[PDB]
């Protein structure tokens, strides 16, 4: 096997095995502050920041054939100075070890218009409806693509922390995505198939990307904590 | 701290580290069968099988007044020779240490009629209605009562393996159960809070209860493997 | 696989997971102490006390043919009124579900004179001299019989605690004993290779043993913390 | 907390998760093979390789004042064509995250002739005794200096695979350092306080260093497999 592991109650700012895009910085207060925000904390429109766990992970073998399992948990919040205009959303993403910030907005900095997908794999948490988009909030299995193969709807809420969990089984290459309020003592979840060789280079960097509304500032996104396993078999 | 773990991805006749109960036993094939079955594999009607984990956990502590966050997976199915007629299901839960079998049929060999329940925390599995119950096929949060304190549909799907995970978070004392039908790619998940401190002694033993219809057959239910973690704090 | 595991940095009198043998209890302080001792803290001779975890653990796997790899720790001290005059010593050991206490004084509650061992492997910290051993306290590995197949130098310290790892390897049949003084900055390793296969039955308990002096006090053996892990192998 | 983690049983050549230094390449074979090496695969002498984990450790905390716990494992083994002429050894080390390599030969490509050492703390495994040696093979700890702190012999044996071991235990700033050859059922130990505080800078980078012989080739030195746990606490 080959595995690895990590897991932070909070950031440091300027911790040297995160990489930093965009507009995403590390508050004093330990929080990855993915965009960027008034004097009176509220969100500029048209801000994109990711953040990328520094090391790259090997997510499967060419030469084995083997799949990684692995599991990701965080807890994330937004805040939004009006609740009835909401955009444009965050996402868990894999991608290419040299990944770069695409399209920001509804494409999350993940995707581009016009183009066909990067090989990116992404769990996505969208608060606005593009044309692609079903109605509500929802969230989603990107793969390769901004359009979702899968979807369901998001009891989301203002300011609360959110407790998110992402699985990925190589046995049954199924994807789940679960997401809890505490708060609220409510809660969704997600499931679909993800080919894994089809979908991804053999090593990865994993991260996130939020975007705020267009020409609206939408909603801020932080993520407080992050934690990740991943095995890959002989 | 103080932890304890295990894991199985199968059960072995006459395995010392656990406690069988009512009709349950373990078959060659390394299944959990907790409900007698005819020649032709027919549920018997009135059927109730426990089984337990021997060693009993340290759930909470009286004198620091921690109380310990846990996790436990597992596979089970039930087959229904009659997908119309279904009863009454299978429950995971928590119990004294001196736990022995009790009401079956819809009282899940669990609890009693006409009586107080011990202290006896459980996720339910529920295929019958009861008088207490809601309407089809649910996931439930019981708190020394049959009654569930909170519920949720569970699309089921007779003869496939499900996959669940249970989790408790001491910090929020917030219990969560989600279930996961990989052949289905379908998935459902049920959250509320429990106080360990005021629903179960310190130490308890936990396990399994199923039965199937009072006068009919129902259906049976076989756990498959069984994982689990426990950490209490110093 | 199959693996299990635990964890306690201290004892909890009447713990239900423990289970007591001879003269073996535990404090209000957390220690498990296996000898008796006088009023002014002074070890009896002829005191012979073990203890086991209650779960049995599955060791190898006829069927298979797999055996587990293992690791446990633990924290202990011994207290001598007279440096000069020590006996008998303390063990690990595994033996089958239903051991019971064997010989004392030099047979540190394990075997017997006259009699071939029952199957029962162990590593032991011998602080007197019998017929068959070498000069001075030594760190042994006893397989089925109390004349170690192989010993080494054990430089230890009365009031101080000793931190012990030990570790068995399946792949080479290795076990390794290590034992540190942090208070010293001094340290002691033993290993040869032990056929779990022939050594012992499929399941076992494991647990600690040990002895005061026949006719003298010698020390007493108090154990402060356990760990321990097992993996079996598909 | 904050924790880290990664094992492999074999290194793939290019990992990207691996910065290589001097003469260090990896095999088609999975190995790590730190030295340069004649058609016959005879050492060639002056050669120098170092190989460092890509990733960045959070070793201590000057905010909140911890100190993390850490614990590694490898295999690994050296070839002398001629047995009565080592030269000069192989080290595991942290260092500053911009590490490069510094002198060979004795200096094991850590330190320098004249100058005080970089914050380096080191496992070393000394072939070659240099002045500041004491006589025959060992293990040493060396903080700072390739003069080290406290020694220990080391019975090598050629072409054998030794299986290695460090510990750093926070709690009393211990290091500990163990290594084994199953093929010879032969063991050794060495232990002492180290003040990472005071001996690195916060943040470091982990790995591997060789040297050969200065004018002669002395061994080659490959690293099999690599496994490392880290735990910083609140
Ligand atoms: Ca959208
Ligand atoms: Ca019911
Ligand atoms: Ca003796
Ligand atoms: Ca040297
Ligand atoms: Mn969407
Ligand atoms: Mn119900
Ligand atoms: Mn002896
Ligand atoms: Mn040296």
């Amino acid at each position: 096997a080959e595995t690895v592991s990590f897991s932070w109650n909070k950031f440091v700012p300027k911790q040297p095995n995160m990489i930093l895009q965009g507009d995403a910085i590390v508050t004093s207060s330990g929080k990855l502050q993915l965009n960027k925000v008034d004097e009176n904390g509220t969100p500029k429109p048209s801000s994109l920041g990711r953040a990328l766990y520094s090391t790259p992970i090997h997510i499967w073998d060419k030469e084995t054939g083997s799949v990684a399992s692995f599991a990701a948990s965080f807890n994330f919040t937004f805040y939004a100075p009006d609740t009835k205009r909401l955009a444009d959303g965050l996402a868990f993403f894999l991608a290419p070890i040299d990944t770069k910030p695409q399209t920001h907005a509804g494409y999350l900095g993940l995707f581009n218009e016009n183009e066909s997908g990067d090989q990116v794999v992404a769990v996505e948490f969208d608060t606005f409806r593009n044309s692609w988009d079903p109605p509500n909030p929802h969230i989603g299995i990107n793969v390769n693509s901004i359009r979702s193969i899968k979807t369901t709807s998001w009891d989301l809420a203002n300011n609360k922390v959110a407790k998110v969990l992402i699985t990925y089984d190589a046995s049954t290459s199924l994807l789940v995505a679960s997401l809890v309020y505490p708060s609220q003592r409510t809660s969704n979840i997600l499931s679909d198939v993800v080919d894994l060789k089809t979908s991804l280079p053999e090593w990865v960097r994993i991260g996130f990307s939020a975007a705020t509304g267009l020409d609206i500032p939408g909603e801020s996104h932080d993520v407080l904590s992050w934690s990740f396993a991943s095995n890959l078999p002989h």
